[PDB]
Order: structure tokens, then sequence, then C-alpha cells
């Protein structure tokens, strides 16, 4: 049972929950790989038994009446057909648990308040699109954002797979150039290639909302233009730096992740887009400033008249703070839910305390919980964390092509 | 077989083949990563020594030669006769450099080959120990033009207690527990402060009182030694454009000299081997001055800057901290005292990483320690995956002598 210390306060806890870890991670006694982004059939019954036992424990109803019964149906469902269907409530409780189990999510204090849309009866790219569009419009909610996940049909053998070919529902275009460099978002350069490939007309913009590429089983993808009124965007302005607006920067309101495999009770949902709301540093620091993303940092420094000639002026840090100020100021003026890294990390500590008494600990990935600016000014920095894999879970999956 | 490591900034990919020769085991398992935790007989002595001698003879391009085999047998014979062996001087210099080179939490290792090794293995008493330390401080400080130095005191050996420096660093500020539970000075140094007083140090009552040294010779109690004032180069903190900042009375010292770690070379253990380099500005400005459990000056600075400290979304904390780091860099450069900012340091560590991949097929690095505590993703190390493992020779933590 790992001893885990908070260095700001001196407190000690033990992660007893870690002993239940499922799909082992990438680290061995001889070398730690925690910093790596992507870690280097009849036993479906084991993962179904486990999840069902989880479900009935969470309603103070283990070993009573319906618990026994539900074990036999999945036994019979898999005995007969090889796979099984989740009761609607189980799908809800498992979608919530997988968010609860996400070691890299700093937003998990909200895990109990998640809206699960059941799309298990979906059948093709036009049906998906309307599900995706209901999610987007529900989640966006005129800027009063609400956590949502739409669960598309589970995978079963011998037939294809529902997939969203975009990493998120809202992505900006990346346009390669006559000289390799990129106008727009370089993280998306490739899905821009596929959208252009399958018929989309490339704009000329740094911020062109990409179309969607939705794929029904066995059929090739099909482009879907997103309703421009459904794609809520925030222009970025700064409260005191009047020229910031003139940089023509924008970001979207809705972080909706559409490429992760949701895995509940041994079942695989390669299409289950989830969404919450942004922490400002995701936008201001990673998306706008990462050297391989919009990479705007030096442009804002010039505008601030900072000495970019020596790094000891800390011009990078100064411009990065003002970018984050602009992001928070703009989303607030636009009345769009956003949370700064201090409020977010403080609520994560509160979540750690809740999880400690509730489940005996909490899988947390220190490198992803600690914000990408001002790390040690937030409490999570001083909190030792234990990383491990519990089920239900969100897992990465290979790109469909 | 070998970990594939990606740099996300450039897209680059390497394989850390060096990780496969990891001489000891870390705290992680396939169940669970513990990489964020701060504190994770003749046969094995023989095989560690044999491995180190092989390393040493590789570096001087004498692998498998006559000199090499003679030294193995010499060591095996001395381990059989005495239960221990003695390093030649050149092996010691190589072993201290390697230990620095192998330290995964150290972002300053581009410099590892330029290390000044003082051989104090003939030290006899605490008084001689103090003189060796004063000359280390004098040489490393070098009037503000800092040089990397390690002074190696006699190895652990059977029959004798250890040389130990009780202080975690050669220069530390006292932490005076006051009666509220509040601390005047550095709260990290409350324990060593009480020990110094208990050993007869007359306390001051400032916030930057330099602590005396508690020096332990084999099988003796610790002995108190006052550092001569003109040997502890200090830097008053001022800000280039916030002039009220100098009225905070803040200071820090020039020399970061870690004195409580164990240097291990070929199975031999040196519990006393203080090493020193020069500061990276975020250690002082962010960690030592802004940590809530250290000097915790963040709020007072933000208030003086007239930031709105009632809401977090004004980012007053980030704004105050940036300016504290500016003050640190300005103050040291004004005082002509070596200092590196987290941008210059992380960039040189990237060059270290590339040098080490070519030299050894990888480099042990502890990402959470290499990434600076502010502005993390603005530095290049953030976007570099890293492999953490224990190579030997090594610096290791050890329990406090008390
Ligand atoms: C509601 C407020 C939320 C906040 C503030 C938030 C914030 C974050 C942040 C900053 C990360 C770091 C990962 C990255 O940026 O690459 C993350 C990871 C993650 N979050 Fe959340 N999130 C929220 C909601 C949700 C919801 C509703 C779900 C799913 C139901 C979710 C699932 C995940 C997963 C699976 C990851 C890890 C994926 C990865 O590392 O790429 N989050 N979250
Ligand atoms: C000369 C410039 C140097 C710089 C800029 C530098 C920088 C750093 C920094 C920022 C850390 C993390 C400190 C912390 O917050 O815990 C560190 C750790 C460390 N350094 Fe270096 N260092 C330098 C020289 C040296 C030398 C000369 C040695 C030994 C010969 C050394 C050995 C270590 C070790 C063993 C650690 C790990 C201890 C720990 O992480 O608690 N460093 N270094
Ligand atoms: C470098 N970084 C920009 C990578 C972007 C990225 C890639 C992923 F796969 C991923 F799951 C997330 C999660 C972001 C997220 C999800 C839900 C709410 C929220 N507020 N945020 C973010
Ligand atoms: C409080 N927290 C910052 C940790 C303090 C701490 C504890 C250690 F054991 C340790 F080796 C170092 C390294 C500090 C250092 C050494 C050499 C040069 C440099 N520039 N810095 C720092
Ligand atoms: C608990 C957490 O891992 C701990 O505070 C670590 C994080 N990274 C660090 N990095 C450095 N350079 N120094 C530190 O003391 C720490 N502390
Ligand atoms: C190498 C390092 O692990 C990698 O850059 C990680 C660190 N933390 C991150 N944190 C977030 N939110 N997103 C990322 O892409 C990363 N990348
Ligand atoms: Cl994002
Ligand atoms: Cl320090
Ligand atoms: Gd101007
Ligand atoms: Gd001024
Ligand atoms: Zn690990």
């Amino acid at each position: 049972f790992p001893r885990v210390k908070n260095w700001e306060v001196g407190s000690i806890t033990y992660d007893t929950l870690s002993a239940q870890a499922q799909q082992d991670g990438p680290c061995t006694p001889r070398r730690c790989l925690g910093s790596l982004v992507f870690p280097r059939p009849e036993q479906l019954l084991s993962q179904a038994r486990d999840f069902i036992n989880q479900y009935y424990s969470s309603i103070k109803r283990s070993g009573s009446q319906a618990h026994e019964q539900r074990l036999q149906e999945v036994e019979a469902e898999v005995a007969a057909t090889g796979t099984y269907q989740l009761r609607e409530s189980e799908l809800v409780f498992g979608a919530k648990q997988a968010w609860r189990n996400a070691p890299r999510c700093v937003g998990r204090i909200q895990w109990g308040k998640l809206q699960v849309f059941d799309a298990r009866d979906c059948r093709s790219a036009q049906e998906m699109f309307t599900y995706i569009c209901n999610h987007i419009k529900y989640a966006t909610n005129r800027g009063n954002l609400r956590s949502a996940i739409t669960v598309f049909p589970q995978r079963c053998p011998g037939r294809g797979d529902f997939r969203i070919w975009n990493s998120q529902l809202v992505r900006y275009a990346g346009y390669r150039q006559q000289d390799g460099s990129v106008r727009g978002d370089p993280a998306n350069v490739e899905i821009t290639e596929l959208c252009i490939q399958h018929g989309w007309t490339p704009g000329n913009g740094r911020f062109d909302v990409l179309p969607l590429l939705l794929q029904a089983p066995d059929e090739p993808p099909e482009l879907f233009l997103l309703p421009p009124e459904l794609v809520l965007e925030v222009p970025l302005e700064h409260p005191t730096l009047e020229w910031f607006a003139a940089l023509g920067l924008r970001w979207y309101a809705l972080p909706a992740v559409s490429n992760m495999l949701l895995e509940i009770g041994g079942l695989e949902f390669p299409a289950a887009p989830f969404s919450g709301w942004y922490m400002s540093t995701e936008i201001g620091t990673r998306n706008l400033c990462d050297p391989h993303r919009y990479n705007i940092l030096e442009d804002v420094a010039v505008c601030m008249d900072l000495d970019t000639r020596t790094t000891s002026s800390l011009w990078k840090d100064k411009a990065a703070v003002e970018i984050n100020v602009a992001v928070l100021h703009s989303y607030q003026l636009a009345k769009v839910t956003i949370v700064d890294h201090h409020a977010a990390t403080a609520s994560f500590m509160k979540h750690l305390e809740n999880e400690q008494k509730a489940r005996g600990g909490c899988p947390a990935d220190w490198a992803w919980i600690v914000p990408p600016i001002s790390g040690s000014l937030t409490p999570v920095f001083h909190q030792e964390m234990v990383n491990y894999f519990l089920s239900p879970a969100f897992r990465y999956q290979p790109d469909p092509w």
C-alpha cells in the first residue's frame, strides 16, 4: 500500500485502491515510463462480472435479490450470443466511473454530474451526425456548458466499427504550405488532409472549423459540415491590451473528445464522444503557445514590447500569462464556462480528499494533473500521486485508417 | 525491448537502450506508477566494483587490457583481505563525474564533465572536515563566478562510524519555530535549526540567519562550526522596475551546496561528499520563496503589485511569481553571481539529452524534476518523453543522522 505524502501540509495517506489495478501500465521496477503519452474470447465474462459487482456495490445492494439475477443474464447473454447488452443505468454508471477513473483528468470533481446520451441504436453517418449535433447543442447550452457523453453502439465481431475520424468534434484546419509551414492548427494538418481528400473545400483561414468525418460500420467515412450556429466560438481579447483583439485569435467553447474508446464491463465503444468545459491553460498555454501548435508566444511578446533577445527577461512567461488572462477574460465576457488552473487544481485536491474516504485513493497522473504553467503555485504540484488503471475506463485507440 | 521516446515539439523519436542496464530498481511496478514520489557482504560488493572498474576502463579506452585485468584482481584480492577496497584517485574523479551524469533529477548535467573533485579521503577529524569545506565553498563561490565542485570525504568502512554533514546544504537559513506554530525564516530548516541550538548555537531572530555547520566525524557527536561571514556570498533581492521590492528585505545565497546525499561508487559508500553548482533562478524565486511551506511570499508580493487577489482568474499568483523570478535573475546578474534561468537551463539539458543518446544510448531523466516549476510547457523539456532509471555511480538519499 503506497505511502503518499502532501508536501505543502505534511499529511500522509495510503492508496489502498491501487491494489485493484487492472490493465497494467508501462512501468517496471527497472525503469519508469510515466512521462510517455501513449504507453509503449470468452473471458469477456471476467470483466462483465467485475463491472456488475461494481454497479451493485455503488447502490448499497451487493448480494441482494437483483444482483444475483443480473449476473445470470449476462452469463446467459454471453453464453448464447458471445457478447452482452448493458442495462441503461449500468451504461450511465459505467460512463461516470470511466471519467472517475481517468488518471489524467483534473476535472474529476464533477464526475458525478455527467449526462449520458444513449446512442446504442444508431445506424449510420446521418444518424450519428444528429446524435453528435444533439450532444454539441446540449453540451454547449448557449455557453453554460454541461458534461456530456454520447455512447454509440458497442463493437461486436465480424462487423465494422462506429468511429469519429476527428480527435475532437471541433477542430481547426491545418493547411500545409508551399514551404512546409502551416497556416492554422498543426495538430490537425492530417485530418485536414483527409477532409480535403473526401470532398471538403479548404478555406484560407487560421481558424477554419474543420468538417466532421463520421464512419458507420464497413462503410467509408462521409463529410458533415457542422452548423455554424452549433459551433460556439469565443474571440480572444485582453482586458487592457487593446491590440490583442487585432491578432484575430479565437477558440471554441466546447472541448469534445471523439476518438477515445470507452470500455465498460468488457465492452468496447470506439465511438463515445465526451465533453466538459475548458480549463484556460489548455487553450492559452497548450493550444495557442505550444511550439508545434499555433506557436503565438513570440508574436504576443513583440506586441508587448518585451525583450525577446535574452531569455532571462522571462518574456516567454510574461506573454504566456497575458495570453491566459485574455482567454479567461474572453470566455467570461462571452459568458462561456471556463475554469482557471488554480480553481481547477484546488477542486482536484478536494476530489482527492473525497476519493480517499470513498474508494481509498485515486488514480492520478501527476504530469497531466499539474498545470503547464505555474505548476508549483498550485496545490497538486506538492501532492504525491499514484498512477494506475481501473475499469471502467477511457482508453486510447489506433486511428481508424 | 527498449523504450521508444518521443519529442513532441520536433516529432523526434529515440530508443533508450541504456535503460536496459539499470543497475538497481525503482518504486514503480506494472500495477502502479510511483514516479511522482519524492523518496521512492562481499559478493555484491564484488560485482558492483567489477562493474564500475569496467566502466572506468571503457572511458579511458583500456577495456579488456592488461591494466584492466590487474585492477580487477587487485580489487578482488583487497575485498577478500579487508572486506572493502580503495579507489585510485582517477577512478574517484571519474566516479564523481559519473554520479552527477547519472542523476535523473538534475537539469544541469550538460556540465557533468567539468566537475572539480577535491579528494578529502584522508580527512581525520571534524575540524579538518570544516577546513576542507571552507575551501570547497571558497573555490566554488569564486567571488560570484561559480564553479562546480565536489569534496569527497572518507568512505564508509567496517569498524568506523561515518563522516556526516548534518546540514542538508552548506548554506541554509535558520527556521525559528515561534509559539503560534509560525516559522520565522525558512520553514524547511526548523529541525536542523533546533539541533544547532541544542548543540550550543546562539540563535538570531532574522529571516536570513545563516546556520552553522554540524559536522560529524566517525563515532563522535556532531561538532558545531560557524561559517566565516565573508565566505557566504549573499545576494540582496531587488527588482529592476518594482522599487518597493528591495524593501522586502529578501536575500538569497550564491552557492547551492548539497551536503546530505550519499555518493556511491563501485559499491563503496561516501556518506559525506558535498557537491555544489550554481542556482537555476526558479529554485530560488519559485520554490524557495513562493512555496506555501517555505517563505510563502507570493501573496505579499501580489498585494504590493496591486493585483486583484480575491479571484484566481486574474492570475495574480502567476503574475506575482513571474516578477519574483525576474527579481532573482536581475539581482544575481547585478551582483555578478552566476545564475541560469529555466529557459537557458532546459535548453542546455536538451543538448545534454542529445549528447547522451549518442554517447550511451539514452539518459536517465525524471520528467517531474527536469520540467521547471513555472512555465513548464514553454520549455522544451516538457515536450520530451523521458525514461527514469537508476544507474551507478550515483548520488542517493540517506536518512538524517539524528
Ligand atoms: C468538466 C470539466 C473538465 C475539465 C476542467 C477537464 C480537464 C482536463 C484536462 C486539463 C485534461 C488534460 C489532458 C489533456 O489536456 O491532454 C483532462 C484529461 C482527460 N479528461 Fe477531463 N476535463 C473535464 C471533463 C471531462 C469529462 C466530462 C470527461 C469524460 C466523461 C473527461 C475525460 C478525460 C480523459 C479521458 C482525459 C485523459 C485523456 C488524455 O489524456 O488525452 N474529462 N481533462
Ligand atoms: C552547475 C549547475 C547545476 C544546476 C543548474 C543544477 C540544477 C538542478 C536542479 C534545479 C535540481 C532539482 C532541485 C530540486 O528542486 O530538488 C537538481 C537536482 C540534482 N542535482 Fe543538479 N544542478 C547543478 C549542478 C549539480 C552538481 C555539480 C551535482 C553533483 C556533482 C548535481 C547533482 C544533483 C542531484 C543528485 C540532484 C537530485 C537531488 C534531488 O532531486 O533532490 N547538480 N539540479
Ligand atoms: C496537448 N493537448 C492540447 C492535447 C489535447 C487533448 C487530447 C486528448 F486526447 C484529450 F483527451 C484531451 C482532453 C481535453 C479535455 C477533455 C474534456 C474536458 C476538458 N476540459 N478537456 C485533450
Ligand atoms: C526544495 N526543493 C527545491 C528541493 C531542494 C533540493 C534538495 C536536494 F536533495 C537537492 F539535491 C537539490 C539540488 C539543488 C541544486 C544542486 C546543485 C545545483 C543547483 N542549482 N541546485 C535541491
Ligand atoms: C510531490 C511532487 O512530486 C514533489 O513536490 C516534486 C515535484 N517536482 C519537483 N521538482 C523539483 N525540481 N523539485 C522538487 O522538490 C519537486 N517536488
Ligand atoms: C512528454 C510529456 O509527458 C508530454 O509532453 C505530456 C506532458 N503533459 C501533458 N499534459 C497535457 N494536458 N497534454 C499533453 O499533451 C501533455 N503532454
Ligand atoms: Cl484541447
Ligand atoms: Cl535550494
Ligand atoms: Gd507600439
Ligand atoms: Gd517602478
Ligand atoms: Zn513509473
